[PDB]
């Protein structure tokens, strides 16, 4: 079985594509190695295509079947209800892609009688026909990063029509809100703020008497997914008190969307068929996640790895278990990659265990520590700053669909780099061109989301704690980092960007209001004496209820 067959056609792009880092006045400010930032383009296709294509073989135990039978037993726990059609059209993104049938997302969210009436034309036809391969758009990702040591090609996105993603909605979205943390408990990582995904593998590492932990990259994951693996999601998805025709719906989408189904260009010609996970539909995030986690914890028990603990996030996985020495967890681990391959998903890195929590990078992010204005020790989530870095140098240039300088200081507001640069940058950004108070549409686990940026001190507050606004004291390797980024980019140094910030912070406090909050919380960390940062009020108004409940990554979805 491979993953793919090309017929030989090109994957087009739908619009002219930009690769090198496009540069204005204000480029500078952020970075000088402009040469070191790019994006993907469809023209780099061709390699990812090569990379993705290969054949897939399962030798499943008896240890797969127990733990399947485990996850079934929480599964048949869950009752899951059908959307409606507004309910399910409410949740499309106003920027998703159109549909080839006469109208748009902009159409589907204002319930428009042709956008609504061909919806339900589609749903009918999947309650009534449960085997003709539905049409997916095959597209080249353009995404920013930066030169590695060891530029990367194009990631593929496969996706359904406009029509057929509500649909999708309809019949899977409260199923896969909420099956994910029934089925998985404390295991599934798309529960946890980045706070609390802090808490739980420091409580976690502390809860073993040698702890021992490791990532685990699967090479190509939605490669790796093979008929069996989307047959067997859809086995558990079928356990849930469901309305007969959403199991209907949900058969239906299985044999003809989930399982496979032709490619096609933007060009209207087929490119070839899919035999693996299609990385643009509703199930992606959950299906990746539950297929990992039923996978990796069968292979906990075939290595026979003593109390291991794991969190999932998709096709990324983290396992912290009981040390039995250097050379046998050396031992334990090739068991469990064999064990994996043997399920059909082989590692790109080799795996290797870690003694050091700070060292084990999951959700391309890593625990590290700092201290507090009272000196105690805080710790928080972070990550490698360079991509961050590289997307804000494109968003300092080009108006995107996805600020992700936002999602970033949301996420990472705790650290140095988030504090430093991503704040005081853009809010100068904001402030020249008086756009404090436009909302910004930013992603949060896949989902999209408005967000006003007079809003963040709040944000951070409820997510993060006020510790957020007081860190210093960061970590050797974490400073170590940020400092080598900085040099590789040619980033400012800190004299620069707090020099920077006293002025921001000074502007802002002039606005007052939530502008106020802003220089005050945000930029306190510049001043040479440091103010009062006590509680704000407003900060409790904001429904951050659904933030951080599931993954929703190529699933098409927004919440507002
Ligand atoms: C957000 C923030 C908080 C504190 C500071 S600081 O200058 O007081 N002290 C500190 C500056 C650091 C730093 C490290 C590497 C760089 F490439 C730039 C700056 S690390 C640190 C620390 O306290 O551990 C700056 C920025």
């Amino acid at each position: 079985s491979m993953s793919y067959t090309w017929t030989g056609a090109l994957i087009t792009p739908c619009a002219a594509e930009e690769s090198k880092l496009p540069i204005n006045a204000l480029s500078n400010s952020l970075l000088r190695h402009h040469n070191m930032v790019y994006a993907t383009t469809s023209r780099s296709a061709g390699l990812r295509q090569k990379k993705v294509t290969f054949d897939r073989l399962q030798v499943l135990d008896d240890h797969y079947r127990d733990v399947l039978k485990e996850m079934k037993a929480k599964a048949s726990t869950v009752k899951a209800k059908l959307l409606s059609v507004e309910e399910a059209c409410k949740l499309t993104p106003p920027h998703s892609a159109k549909s080839k049938f006469g109208y748009g997302a902009k159409d589907v969210r204002n319930l428009s009688s042709k956008a609504v009436n061909h919806i339900h034309s589609v749903w009918k036809d999947l309650l009534e026909d449960t085997v003709t391969p539905i049409d997916t758009t095959i597209m080249a990702k353009n995404e920013v990063f930066c030169v590695q040591p060891e530029r990367k090609p194009a990631r593929l996105i496969v996706f359904p029509d406009l029509g057929v993603r509500v649909c999708e909605k309809m019949a899977l979205y409260d199923v896969v809100s909420t099956l994910p943390q029934v089925v998985m408990g404390s295991s599934y990582g798309f529960q946890y703020s980045p706070g609390q995904r802090v808490e739980f593998l420091v409580n976690t590492w502390k809860s073993k008497k040698n702890p021992m932990g490791f990532s685990y990259d699967t090479r190509c994951f939605d490669s790796t997914v093979t008929e069996n693996d989307i047959r067997v999601e859809e086995s558990i998805y079928q356990c849930c008190d469901l309305a007969p025709e959403a199991r209907q719906a949900i058969k239906s989408l299985t044999e003809r969307l989930y399982i496979g189904g032709p490619l096609t260009n933007s060009k209207g010609q087929n490119c070839g068929y899919r035999r693996c996970r299609a990385s643009g539909v509703l199930t992606t995030s959950c299906g990746n996640t539950l297929t990992c986690y039923l996978k990796a914890s069968a292979a906990c028990r075939a290595a026979k790895l003593q109390d291991c603990t794991m969190l999932v996030n998709g096709d990324d996985l983290v396992v912290i278990c009981e040390s039995a020495g250097t050379q046998e967890d050396a031992a334990s681990l090739r068991v469990f990659t064999e064990a994996m391959t043997r399920y059909s998903a082989p590692p790109g890195d080799p795996p290797q265990p870690e003694y050091d929590l700070e060292l084990i990078t999951s959700c391309s992010s890593n625990v590290s520590v700092a201290h507090d204005a009272s000196g105690k020790r805080v710790y928080y989530l972070t990550r490698d700053p360079t991509t961050p870095l590289a997307r804000a140098a494109w968003e300092t240039a080009r108006h995107t669909p996805v600020n992700s300088w936002l999602g970033n200081i949301i996420m990472y507001a705790p650290t140095l780099w988030a504090r430093m640069i991503l704040m005081t940058h853009f809010f100068s950004i904001l402030l020249a061109q008086e756009q404090l108070e436009k909302a910004l549409d930013c992603q949060i686990y896949g989902a999209c989301y408005s967000i006003e940026p007079l809003d963040l001190p709040q944000i951070i507050e409820r997510l993060h704690g006020l510790s957020a606004f007081s860190l210093h004291s960061y970590s050797p390797g974490e400073i170590n980092r940020v400092a080598s980024c900085l040099r590789k980019l040619g980033v400012p140094p800190l004299r620069v960007w707090r020099h920077r910030a006293r002025s921001v912070r000074a502007r802002l406090l002039s606005q007052g209001g939530r502008a106020a909050t802003c220089g005050k919380y945000l930029f306190n960390w510049a001043v040479k004496t440091k103010l009062k940062l006590t509680p704000i009020p407003a900060a409790s108004q904001l429904d951050l209820s659904g933030w951080f409940v599931a993954g929703y990554s190529g699933g098409d979805i927004y919440h507002s």
